[PDB]
């Protein structure tokens, strides 16, 4: 058996790899791996060549097909394959088999180094928790003042150890933060207060300790942004695609419908069709690529290959988030009424469900290697040194305190310069 | 146009909608709705009969068919609609469209809360090293007086800075907890014995903040079960499925797979396989859903069914998860060479292109489900501060200690009502 | 075609898979694999049957041979293949093709190292650290002492505040432990002095939190004992093997000869030969394999086998060491001559460095699994909290102070006859 | 007897050792040893000559075979002996005996300068972040005194009842090192500012304690580069090997192949054949050890050859590493169809399992070598104790403390005894 196949160049699915006399003797590939391990078994002979205007094709004013399918429908090529998507509008004029692999839309974005967090020292405790503490400090001192009088101690004739709202307070706030001397009161009660806010203390500041020693820890390669709802409600970062593509066309066609209400693929048109595409669109998937690569953008396009791009950038510059897809699958294109639908198609499902394909797409698309797709931070870093820029919330915190004593110590001399009361 | 359908009753996808004399006279489900969506579109009629072994279908030993796919052989029926898996023995009897929803093997799992423990401050230390700990307070706060008693030192005469026999014990304390300053003892013995319970002191607060924080940073656990590939890692939770089913023949031929480095199958079946696999299946799936909800046990199924049964189960006691398992789908079969294959696989895309194939499967499995079916708080405790919720054991000590020196005023103010006076 | 094949039954190599009208008629292994991989190839058919004594042979007084290698040398069968051990006594009357696996020889031990320890809390500082520290006291107190000596301050004469050698010394310790007062000194060296230790202090307390937090954090991890000779060194656990076995030949062999350039394998004979052997040996694989999982006993066999039966014990109760070893391996025996010795070694070759014999190798010894093969201990913590038994160290340390307390309020009792007066 | 032997020279396999009239009359190496160990049993003398062409070359276009096997295959010489390695390609055409010693892919590297590094305490705080930090401990010192002049507490002035100028920094300085005592200001200003300053204490003393111990559990982990799966696994040495080179050829055999199921090799490969494999590899063996000596580089060689020139370096410069490697190994080659391969394969066997074997390799790979070869890492415990060498940063922080203070004393010296008064 002799068949002759049409196909367009798409990497990783079909591209050149040996030419001679200016013409593609060897043709490599996903899409040529699974067309070999189909000769290999049904033992027909192919002949491969490339359609003329590197197009799919769409449906002619005529009625024609240009491009792939045109060939097809012209019965120019017996079989064609490629990084066909499977849809309506071609099946109506050519058959197609089973598909082989599932189509998703993916987006490819550039790494990023760590940002430098201001507020590291607040992060141990919830920001309620904070609240719930100084609360606690300040309902401690007003029990230890009320404790005070309700059964009072036995004191120095005029002594300040009667002691005031004010300096009982200061002794529960500097026990507190492990500082100040002897606690004056010496009654039953007021040490049996004082004592178990003393296990308090320690026990918060103990667990303060220790959970800053797990952020410490935790703060590795885990952060990163990891999905389209995410990348649609965000706005720092533009987003697009190649203009009048078919991925174009499905965001379009999927988010101008009002009665589809998954606001994700309206608020991308929303992004997409700016100045009438012109803000955030490329020309080429590869000017898409190097836009990211060398500017802030994100670009739009077949999972599969920004995928295949991530992996085989040696840099590891890019990222990618995926998506699970239906409606769309790559697949086999024949000539309408052509038998062999009906013999390629068997043959992907054992491929499919032995686990056989799962070499071939393995071949391709690494589950591991250099780049860690999902991953985005700059991996050198095990650890660090507290810089500058990331203590400066506790100096804040500090100069805070100093600004008060500045505006008390000022105040208290418009407060000196009343009546006369010295 | 009037055409006959086979099915087989089965959840979602086929069931009961009518009864008459106790007999079934009208059915619903998303496959029901699926063929009524084409039904309305091409204006055909339609019979539907439940095939009369209510089973898929199997080859004979005699190379023929039983079940569904039998009548489907032996032309019995034009069309062939349930949840009949696309498999390449059946597409070398009978014909398949296009697949119009995506299979996934699944778990169905009953929730346990990610909750912090309510006194996550006991965790350093076991309750009786807590218990003896405070015995040595006690302890040394006894000795520390028995010692002062054979070794006075030449105090003044009457001196309250005399070393009585409360203030010893809270010196003791004071110095444990590490708040109690200046001690006035000066004799050798007891300097000596302050230095050594300083010692103690400052080494038993450092073993609780290092083991509270090791405590805090082990946290990773929250994230160990949310995919089969971390499913079939743990071990606490046994997992099976139901006997002979094609469930059971897919765990077995991924988990036989000499050279798959996803060796989450092989773990699944060194599980699913013990004792022939009489350890851990069942003869069926109700079973298996009320054993997972009455004892410790996990069901693995359709995905399909197991999230109608989380989102129906009136209690919301389970979750569920699935894996991306991929090249298998649903589909609708007809005999060989029928031309309605090529114009349903047509329709089937054309409603997936549209999206009504999204708005005809939120009729059975609402996105906006009823209650939670996936989550209790995602990986966000494994990155978590530290809540007002975690921390309440903490204030509940310290309300205790408010609690018993207010109530102190019960012992000492009525007793100073009756000690002469005030 | 045809080949006659003897084997003698043994784990997981050659086993049999089902006693077809009670005879071994069908054959299963990791050898069967082996010859399978042979016939696919090469086309042969072949006819196996088991050596009636089940033992590999000897050289018989008659210089003829049993077993195994006797069915070789009476031309009774044509191939022979097992588990068999190529050795040139055996090589030297049947040929052998290359060994398609290195031989070893291993131990099985039950899991041990119960992770309880009592000086756990003494770990983080380098047992020299602490007489360092305590050396710096020292030093720093002398130091103290004549700095004040060089120039005084301002004193009260004849006050309590006053600061000789004794109480300086105490300040430095109260310093040094976080309990002191108020420093008396003034001077702006001794503050300076005093400023500076209190910065080492601080330096010193939190390296300690930090590396006890470590250890806390990553013990438990890494387990230990895992080499032969170190297992051979000790003699708390036995160690023996089968006797008369070639593994207790060959361990003989060893130890026997005094010009070896280890002693090693003298510390093992010298065990092994205890009571003529009957100390530690036993009569059986089955029965030390199970003396070792019921008693305080280790097993000295087959690496390979006792890696399968470590694998296929469902408890996963042994772990085994994978000792490097050479000088042995397995091969196929031949009848002197056979022409396929040549076409057996080239196509073992051929598997060997394609990798293809590493796929039938994994089949049967799996690289991963449910639990570690060499991890060794006995985990026993789930929770982490510290217990009477761990923490017991920091107790003692509290009791030998209280000891010296006690001790010195007696020895304030002897002088105190004989001072002159108190 | 008389054989002819055919060799290729090697180190340290065969090397010359002597000449006369300008033509090779002795050699000398580990195979050398063990052609005499055979020779000097068997009786029979040799000529030995090198092959014309020095390598073990794969045949020709032709089929004809050059090289060392070619004098074989046209019985030039009845025995070849060298570092040729057992492979089915030449099985096939000349007859091998046992292997004699175990093949295995090694890497040379040159070992680090062990860190002798004294910042053990610094990391924790970047080093601007430590004279930030002593900035704002000297504006705090120097505000607390210009907040003290404008409103002192209602007390007798030109006193310390009012705040001295140079007390004020001790009273900052003690309670930031929590060593305060009690700080005597009582106004509203300055209990204010103290306490912000207490909180900021606590707050810069918690992250110090906690970025210490994320430093020291965030060490004791990552240094474990001991195997080619480390270093494989490892980006930051890059490693390379010579072209046209049987390493080189199983780095792509093994890279390729997609049933290796292990990603070491992937990884190796990935590396290696970067820049069309120009940019990591080397022509030379001596220009890959030179390039390892004087660069950041790793040489991937024969595992003998590697640790023969790691004993052999007279500055302990490298070190050295060898995975676990079969399937190939060093033979002695002959005729097809000589007699004498059974009766070498035998003695070779003989001498390998009386250990002789382990006596001739002796010779040329001493255990008792003169460098360290096998660690690039310290065989201290598991865990690691804190150390007196680590820990020599804190003893020098104190030091210059005390030589600070030990001279401030004695300039005290000039001004008491040149006022005359204290």
């Amino acid at each position: 058996v002799v068949l002759r196949v049409v196909t367009v160049l798409e990497e990783p699915f079909v591209m050149v790899s040996e030419n001679v006399l200016g013409k593609p003797k060897k043709y490599q590939g996903f899409s040529i791996d699974v067309l070999d391990a189909l000769s290999n078994y049904l033992g027909f002979n192919y002949e491969i060549y490339v359609a003329p205007d590197h197009k799919y094709g769409s449906p002619q004013e005529d009625g024609t097909w240009n491009g792939l399918v045109g060939e097809l429908v012209f019965k120019r090529a017996d079989i064609g394959i490629s990084a066909l998507t499977i849809t309506p509008d071609r099946e109506n004029v050519v058959d197609f088999t089973t598909r082989y692999m599932d189509y998703s839309v993916g987006v490819l974005l550039r790494r990023a180094e760590k940002t430098v967090d201001m507020f590291a020292c607040l992060a141990p405790f919830d920001l309620s928790l904070w609240a719930c503490i100084a609360g606690t400090v300040l309902l401690v001192g007003l029990l230890v003042y009320l404790l005070n009088w309700l059964n009072p101690p036995r004191l120095q004739m005029g002594s300040m150890t009667s002691t005031t709202l004010y300096n009982s307070m200061w002794f529960v706030y500097g026990s507190f933060v492990q500082q100040g001397g002897e606690v004056p009161y010496t009654t039953l009660a007021t040490r049996m207060m004082m004592g178990a806010w003393w296990l308090f203390a320690l026990i918060v500041i103990s667990s303060y300790t220790a959970n800053l020693a797990a952020f410490l820890t935790i703060t590795r390669i885990e952060s990163s942004i990891q999905s389209l709802q995410d990348l649609s409600k965000q706005t720092e970062i533009p987003y697009g695609t190649v203009l009048d593509s078919a991925v174009y066309e499905h965001v379009r066609m999927k988010g101008l419908n009002p009665f589809e209400r998954d606001s994700m693929y309206s608020q991308m048109w929303r992004m997409i069709n700016r100045s009438n595409g012109s803000e955030n669109n490329v020309l080429e998937s590869q000017a898409g690529i190097q836009k990211v690569k060398y500017g802030n953008y994100a670009f739009v396009w077949d999972a599969a290959v920004l995928e295949y791009v991530a992996i085989n950038d040696p840099d590891c510059s890019f990222y990618t988030i995926g998506n699970t897809v239906a409606d769309r699958g790559y697949g086999i294109a024949l000539q309408h009424g052509s038998p062999y639908r009906d013999v390629f198609s068997q043959r992907i499902l054992e491929l499919q469900q032995n686990g056989d394909m799962d070499i071939l797409k393995h071949k391709w698309w690494p589950k591991n290697g250099q780049c860690d797709l999902y991953s985005s931070v700059d991996t050198k870093q095990k650890g660090g040194a507290l810089d500058i820029k990331s203590f400066a919330g506790v100096f804040c915190i500090l100069a805070a305190g100093i600004v008060l004593s500045c505006f008390i110590a000022m105040l208290e001399t418009w407060w000196n310069k009343r009546k006369g009361s010295r």
